[PDB]
């Protein structure tokens, strides 16, 4: 029998989920298992968790980012650069590999999105704007990007039958950590200003491993083995949200965590 809206608000106050909070949430839809009206149902239940001062905050990115079509070069190649389509936030789909959810979460009315292709957030709340905005090219997940507005804010991720290596926030640890031989990334990605389509060209830290180690793809990288050493030392609010086991983390805590966790493993 599908869960309801009202049994997984429910769920959400047990696990800790206050009216106001502002909460960034990485799901399974398998794990959580069949809803009443679908991933919609989870959905709602999130919006009505947090309330109407609360904020929603998840990492969508854009099923058609040309990361890897543009990554390495100064330049988008020309067969890249004059057809692909340029990002256009209120109608570029998600990724599909970050969650089924996502789709369902960026097309709720009043959901705002940012302007950085492949790490584009999509916020709901009064303090969506505030989060969607700024997020330029060369800040995807560490200072002036909606991570470290998130971190600013007091926010929890909520974890849903989600494994250890979807902590997104963990990518702003990896960026201002003071340690040896940070990997960087050089891609492009069609923007939309003024509803012309303008390539921007940019360098920032790798999301896919910040260290040589971290980087392969057999694969742990270093979100996931922080976020495992954290999950193994810290008291964490843990119960069920459907089907799903579930986690509600202090984000400024596991951030502070990785910070340290980095820097005392490479030197500076
Ligand atoms: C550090 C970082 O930044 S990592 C990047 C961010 N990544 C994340 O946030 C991921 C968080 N989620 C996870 O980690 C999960 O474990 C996942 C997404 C990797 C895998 O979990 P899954 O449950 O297998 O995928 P998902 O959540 O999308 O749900 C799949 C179900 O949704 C279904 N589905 C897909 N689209 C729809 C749709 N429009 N309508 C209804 N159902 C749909 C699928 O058919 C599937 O159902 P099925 O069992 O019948 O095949």
């Amino acid at each position: 029998t599908p869960w309801s809206k009202s049994e997984l608000v429910r769920q959400l106050r047990d696990l800790g989920v206050r009216s106001g909070d502002m909460v960034m949430p990485h799901v399974s839809l398998r794990a959580v298992g069949p809803l009443a009206d679908g991933p919609q149902t989870l959905v709602d239940a999130l919006i009505e968790a947090v309330g109407p001062t609360g904020n929603i905050l998840a990492f969508v990115s854009w099923r058609d980012s040309p990361y890897e079509q543009t990554l390495g070069h100064d330049a988008p190649p020309a067969a890249i650069a004059q057809s692909w389509p340029a990002f256009d936030p209120d109608h570029a789909p998600a990724y599909p590999g970050f969650g089924a959810i996502n789709e369902f979460i960026r097309t709720y009315p009043g959901c705002r999105r940012t302007a950085h292709p492949d790490a584009s957030m999509a916020a709901i709340g009064p303090d969506a704007a505030w989060l969607v905005a700024p997020h330029e090219m060369g800040a995807a997940y560490g200072p002036r990007s909606p991570i470290a507005r998130f971190l600013a804010h007091a926010g929890k991720i909520l974890s849903i039958g989600a494994g250890p290596d979807a902590v997104t926030a963990l990518h702003y640890a990896e960026a201002v950590a003071r340690i040896e031989g940070k990997r960087r990334v050089t891609y492009s990605m069609p923007l939309l200003r003024e509803g012309k389509r303008v390539w921007v060209t940019t360098s920032d830290w790798d999301s896919n491993g910040i260290l040589d180690e971290y980087a392969a793809p057999d694969g742990p990288d270093a979100v996931e083995r922080i976020a495992r050493d954290y999950l193994a030392r810290t008291r964490v609010a843990q119960g069920p949200v459907g089907g799903a086991q579930s986690r509600l983390i202090d984000a400024a805590d596991i951030v502070s965590f990785g910070i340290e966790w980095l820097e005392a493993r490479h030197a500076a």
